[PDB]
């Protein structure tokens, strides 16, 4: 027990890992480290040189004020201005150079790190033991290959460079502000820190609201998942409003939390602007108060104020960039957990022995095995067997005996706890695993061919052979010979290219017969010593089976072979047959020997013989008409913003002019002016605050509303679709749930909030331009011509960042798809030992991709650096022109700084709208997908349409008639299920539809319920076609009891009343279902929760609840689609008691696999390939000695 349990956990134990940036940045080797260092240095420099613009602005402001006061001569003013303009030019050039190098080197280093991570991941995944790989959920490895490596690459991409730039900018801004003027900087820092620690409550509230909304939509998404999975039951019982009301109850909680989200976002975005203008006014006021003692001047006050705000504003950029770093580290924590895990079997190394002159003899001695997933069941117990060279052995038995467990033990996929497996007397645990797998050839039931030429697919089996590295002509001859010996040359010659044709997604797609023969050729070409045939003809068509079986027999006449045959006629001439029952060998010997013993083999042969004998924005705005009451004020607060920012610029210009003091004699007057305007700069600062407290709020509210509708309607548009919509491969339950999660959420980027923000930004930009032109037309015209440049730069910074974000995902697609292809077929890869070749191909692909990607990036990084450096040049031109204007008297210091602050506000307000650009990158896509979903309408089976003859209960006879019905499943229209089916149920008949499996007897339920319409033919209820009846009332007449009982999450009373068409009909139905006793025995009454929690119920009680649900509506036609073909024998009797009572008094159509139930049917119909072969009662069918007789004999033997 201790050793066994330790082995079973160690085979599957996935140890966790906590990754950091040390692990990610240690992927560099040697001279690559310098690149990383260089990148960071550049980033830091590109962040430290940015707040020097505040220094140069302060110096130019001081020069302008001094010249206006009359302190210095024209020549001095011109020379100083020109020197400051040169300083802007130098700063712009430096910003360009360092931004280029920082971005390029960060991207290159991220490419290198992620490529190393990808290589290590694929190498590690390929060489894990199969037990761990099976444990990994479906699609986990492919998601780690495709969508977890991009996150790692982003975490160390230019995003971390921008985070470092933001931190450096904050540090440098604080340093500049404290070095130039420390007293005012200290006062401003104290006030800002106080106002931030005072806004910590609002941030906490916003994060809480986000978390609560996420949880509420998680509950809503669980309701959506259960409805889609149980869409048949909901369609049959008309539970399309019940599911929608359970969904709407949870997407109305998300709206309630979105109202807190809106309030918190409005408060936070108002606090951020309160800090801005409060600091501005306080800086100017306290600087004037300190000037009466320091003579600091306007320059130092402006430098300190600008540096403080600059530093604070960039804190937001650091947080957004650091989000990517945190997400990347979490993805690394995942990928490094798997990369570091050591496999249970050391197949990567070359440790082990290699048998020379391998004969091909195998020996199992008391082999015992328990799978790691289920450590309590012994799948294989005391397995003993000896296979001499040349002996073809056959493993037979019922499903779950453990036949494929022997092959899994041989191939080292799983570990055997006790016993001993010997290859020519050498223990299997002391042999090289890759060599062991090379000495065998595994031919599975489902053949896997990879996306390559048939020549390459066949050569995939030459790994580790003596012919692995030979001249290509010898390889071509070998492939030709192997394809001839596999009966594959015949159809290969027919194809145009021949051996070079590409079998895979791209190129021709072959039938199982061709794919299986190519797999046989790939197996034979290696000349194996042991052949493992695991049902190589199980899924094959009967006609194809002949050619392939011939190939398999010719292959296996001369090698040690272990045949697991689905058809026992193929293994009659096997040298030895072993019968397995629950992992134990019951008998072994020749065909004639076992038959004379009349044991399990005799029964299996008899059953086989019997079976053989029987056989865009305006659209969403129009949808959300409610936003019309959130767009009447938003065009009035915008007007207020358009009259508040120009006023703010005017006041700022007046305050700067007030500082034109020649000496200490002007300090009193200045102070008075400073005071007065600083009052207005507050009174107009608060008004705008109020606007933000409303405006942002409305934005978020609007968005929330839209999302809610885009959820509700979308769900209401999925429940409307007919079953053919849900049969399509794309419309999986998980896919539809993910679409409901994503698209309604993502369409929030083109809501009324975006329109309001765009309108506000446009109004502010236009108001700034108008104010600048009115104040001084000579200056406003240049401001009008610099604003297009200053806005394009701000937009294209975001656009190029988006391009950098998209490149990572769009570039590693030709290579991630290859890895997902070779990993989705991982047992085939492992058994061929194609692990090294796949590693070499994938590594070469991504190594080429790195070199391509660096040169791809450099071109865009050039433009990004140019845009980043553009701003100081614009400021230099503006200041030079302004100084030339003050020279000629055509402008005033007040007018110049009013224009400057106006264009500053315009560019800061238009940069709020550009941050919406990434969102509209996805929202647009979402919008078009949602429009298709809303427009999707079922062809004929529509529940919402009120067109059709309604049914009258008084005249409702309840008879059914399928007249000349033929039907094909739309997914596979080639294969017919029903052909020319003529069938009649008279009213009140208890009819049973028995038949061989695959006869399409269960499709009659779908046709009567009108899940589908017949391709050609008619279905009539009481002489009236069902296509002319109202679907809702028709389905209310019917009732359905499915094979596996479905109970939607909720109380027992709710599930039982789903089929209600008074609290006493429900009791009566529960009594008729023999379930009321169990209900009264529950801790509570009918309020007990069943779905997904509460008192769990057995299959019998679930089926009885389903029967009561069907019974409440008092149906005239009860459709029992194998209501007991899921129950154990003991439970089946009470469920059958419930079923028999329901049949009395109404038309009942029972499809049953256990023909004991249908023994009391008035008329029994037997199906065969979709047509009614035999009809009549039980005794007459028995006397007929036909297909029903064979079925009852088969059921008697099968047990
Ligand atoms: C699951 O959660 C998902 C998440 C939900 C929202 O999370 C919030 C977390 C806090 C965070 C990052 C958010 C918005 C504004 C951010 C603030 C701006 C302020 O600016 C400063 C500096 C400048 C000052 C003037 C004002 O204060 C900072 C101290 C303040 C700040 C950086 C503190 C952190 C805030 C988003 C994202 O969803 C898209
Ligand atoms: C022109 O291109 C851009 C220009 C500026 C920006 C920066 C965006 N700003 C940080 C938005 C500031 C928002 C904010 C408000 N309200 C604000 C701050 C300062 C402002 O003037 C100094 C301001 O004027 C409206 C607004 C604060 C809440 C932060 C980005 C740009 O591209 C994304
Ligand atoms: N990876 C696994 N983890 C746990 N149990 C497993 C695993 N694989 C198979 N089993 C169970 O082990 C038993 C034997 O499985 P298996 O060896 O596949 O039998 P089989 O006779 O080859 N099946 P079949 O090919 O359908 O006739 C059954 O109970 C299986 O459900
Ligand atoms: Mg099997």
């Amino acid at each position: 027990d201790p050793r066994v349990t330790e082995i079973l956990e160690r085979q599957i134990k996935a140890d966790s890992y906590g990754a950091s940036l040390v692990d990610l940045y240690g992927m560099l080797q040697g001279w690559e480290y310098c690149l990383a260092v260089a990148a960071y240095i550049c980033s830091i420099v590109a962040g430290a040189a940015l707040p020097l613009m505040t220094l140069i602005f302060g110096d130019m402001a001081q020069q302008f004020t001094d010249y206006s006061s009359g302190l210095h001569s024209n020549n001095q003013f011109v020379d100083k201005i020109d020197e400051n303009a040169l300083y802007f030019v130098y700063l712009g050039v430096g910003l360009l150079v360092f931004n280029y190098f920082a971005t390029l080197l960060h991207i290159v280093v991220s490419e290198i790190i992620a490529s190393r991570v990808r290589e290590k991941f694929i190498w590690s995944i390929l060489h894990q033991n199969m037990a761990y790989l099976d444990s990994l959920g479906s699609g986990e490895i492919t998601s780690s290959i495709t969508s977890d490596s991009q996150l790692i690459q982003q975490g160390v991409s230019e995003k971390i460079g921008l985070a470092a730039q933001s931190i450096a900018t904050v540090v440098s801004a604080l340093t500049v502000a404290f070095v130039i003027y420390w007293k005012l900087a200290l006062v401003l820092l104290s006030v800002m820190v106080a106002l931030i620690l005072s806004s910590t409550p609002t941030i906490l509230m916003l994060m809480q609201a986000y978390t609560d909304s996420i949880a509420s939509y998680g509950k809503a998404s669980s309701v959506a998942e259960e409805a889609f999975a149980a869409i048949k039951t909901a369609t049959a019982f008309g539970a399309h409003e019940f599911q929608l009301q359970k969904y709407d109850e949870f997407i109305l909680e998300s709206k309630g939390y979105g109202k807190k989200k809106a309030i918190s976002l409005a408060l936070m975005m108002g606090s951020i602007w309160f800090i801005v203008f409060a600091t501005y006014a306080l800086a100017f006021w306290q600087g004037s108060r300190f000037m009466v003692s320091d003579n600091s001047g306007i320059g130092k006050i402006l430098t300190a104020c600008m540096a403080m705000l600059f530093g604070s504003l960039i804190i937001g950029n650091a947080t957004i960039s650091l989000k990517f770093v945190m997400v990347g580290l979490s993805a690394a924590s995942k990928l490094f957990a798997m990369i570091n895990r050591e496999p249970y079997f050391d197949s990567a190394s070359d440790a082990g022995e290699k048998i020379n002159e391998f004969d091909g003899s195998i020996s199992f001695r008391n082999v015992t095995t328990r799978y790691p997933s289920r450590p309590d069941i012994t799948v294989l117990s005391d397995f003993t067997l000896d296979i001499k060279p040349g002996q073809t052995i056959a493993l037979v038995g019922e499903s779950g005996s453990g036949k494929s467990t022997v092959i899994a033990l041989l191939e080292r996929f799983y570990e055997y706890l006790d016993g001993e497996i010997l290859l020519d007397g050498v223990d299997l645990k002391s042999l090289n695993i890759k060599w062991v797998r090379q000495q065998m050839a595994l031919v599975q039931q489902e053949p896997v061919l990879f996306a390559a030429s048939i020549y390459e697919n066949v050569c995939y089996g030459l790994v580790g052979s003596k012919y692995e590295n030979v001249t290509e002509k010898v390889k071509r001859e070998l492939v030709e010979k192997a394809c001839k010996d596999a009966n594959a040359w015949e159809f290969i010659s027919q194809m145009s290219n021949g051996l070079d044709t590409e079998v895979g997604e791209r190129g021709l797609s072959l039938s199982g017969g061709q794919k299986q023969r190519i797999a046989i050729a790939r197996a034979v070409i290696s000349e194996p010593k042991i052949l493992l045939l695991d049902e190589a003809t199980s899924a094959l068509d009967t006609r194809s089976e002949g050619i392939v079986q011939d190939a398999l027999n010719r292959l296996s006449e001369t090698r040690t072979t272990i045949v697991i045959a689905h058809r026992l006629s193929t293994i009659q001439n096997a040298d030895l047959i072993v019968v397995l029952s629950k992992g134990k060998i019951v008998e072994t010997g020749s065909h004639k020997e076992l038959l004379k013993k009349k044991g399990k083999y005799h029964q299996l042969v008899q059953i086989q013989n019997i079976r053989t004998k029987i056989n865009l924005f305006l659209m969403l705005l129009q949808i959300n008409k409610g936003d019309y009451y959130l767009l009447i004020p938003c065009l009035f607060l915008a007007l207020i913003a358009g009259m508040g920012f120009p006023s703010f610029a005017l006041l700022a210009g007046r305050v700067i002019e007030a500082f034109q003091v020649t000496g200490p004699q002007d300090f009193p007057h200045m102070r008075s002016l400073i005071n007065k305007y600083t009052g207005f700069l507050f009174m107009i600062g608060c008004v705008l605050l109020i606007v933000y407290l409303f405006l942002t709020s409305f934005m978020v509210l609007s968005s929330e509303s839209l999302v809610y509708k885009m959820r509700y309607r979308c769900f209401k548009q999925y429940l409307r679709q007919d079953m053919s919509f849900f049969d399509r491969p794309e419309n999986k339950v998980g896919t539809l749930v993910t679409t409901l999660a994503k698209d309604p959420q993502d369409i929030e980027g083109l809501s009324g909030g975006t329109a309001a923000q765009l309108a506000v930004s446009v109004v502010i930009v236009v108001a700034g331009i108008i104010l600048a032109v009115a104040v001084n037309w000579r200056l406003g015209l240049v401001c009008t011509a610099t604003v297009p440049i200053l806005l394009g730069c701000g937009f294209f910074s975001v656009y190029l960042l988006m391009v950098f974000e998209e490149r990572i995902l769009k570039d590693y697609q030709e290579s991630a798809s290859y890895a997902c292809e070779q990993v989705s077929a991982l047992k085939t890869v492992v058994s061929l030992t194609r692990e090294v070749g796949i590693y070499e191909k994938y590594s070469n692909s991504i190594k080429d991709q790195v070199k391509r990607s660096a040169r791809s990036v450099s071109r865009t990084t050039l433009l990004y650096a140019l845009i980043q450096g553009m701003n100081p040049w614009v400021f230099a031109l503006g200041f030079w022109y302004g100084s030339r204007l003050l020279l000629e008297g055509r402008a005033t210091n007040r007018e110049f700084f009013t224009v400057l602050m106006a264009i500053l506000f315009g560019c800061q307000s238009a940069g709020e709208f550009f941050s919406y650009a990434p969102g509209m990158g996805k929202a647009k896509q979402a919008a078009i997908n949602i429009r298709q979903v809303l427009d999707t309408r079922p062809k004929s089976i529509d529940i919402e349409s009120e067109d059709g003859l309604k049914i009258d209960r008084l005249n409702l006879k309840g008879g059914i008639e399928l007249r000349d019905v033929t039907f094909r499943y739309p997914t596979r229209p080639e294969v017919p299920v029903l052909t020319d089916l003529n069938l009649i149920i008279k009213p009140g008949q208890y009819v049973g539809l028995v038949g061989a499996s695959g006869c399409g007897k269960s499709t009659t339920v779908g046709l009567i319920e009108r899940f589908y319409d017949p391709e050609s033919g008619q279905v009539l209820l009481d002489g009236v076609d069902i296509r002319d009846l109202h679907l809702r009332t028709y389905r209310e007449v019917l009732a359905l009891v499915q094979q596996e009982p479905v109970l939607f999450s909720g109380s027992i009373r709710d599930n039982i009343m789903v089929g209600s068409i008074s609290e006493e009909d429900m009791i009566k139905a529960c009594k008729d279902a023999n379930i009321y006793d169990f209900i009264s025995s529950l801790p509570e009454g009918f309020d007990t929760l069943c779905g997904n929690k509460g008192t769990m119920l057995s299959g019998g009680q679930k089926q009885r609840v389903a029967i009561a649900r069907a019974l409440i509506r008092n149906p005239r036609v009860l459709l029992l689609d194998e209501a007991t073909s899921a129950l154990d024998s003991e439970s089946e009797m009470v469920v059958q008691d419930a079923i028999d009572k329901a049949s009395k008094g109404r038309t009942t159509i029972t499809i049953a696999h256990r023909l004991s139930t249908v023994q009391n049917c008035d008329v029994i119909y037997v199906f065969d390939a979709g047509r009614i072969v035999e009809s009549g009662k039980h005794d007459e069918l028995l006397q007929l000695r036909g297909k029903y007789y064979d079925l009852v004999q088969l059921q008697g033997l099968n047990a």
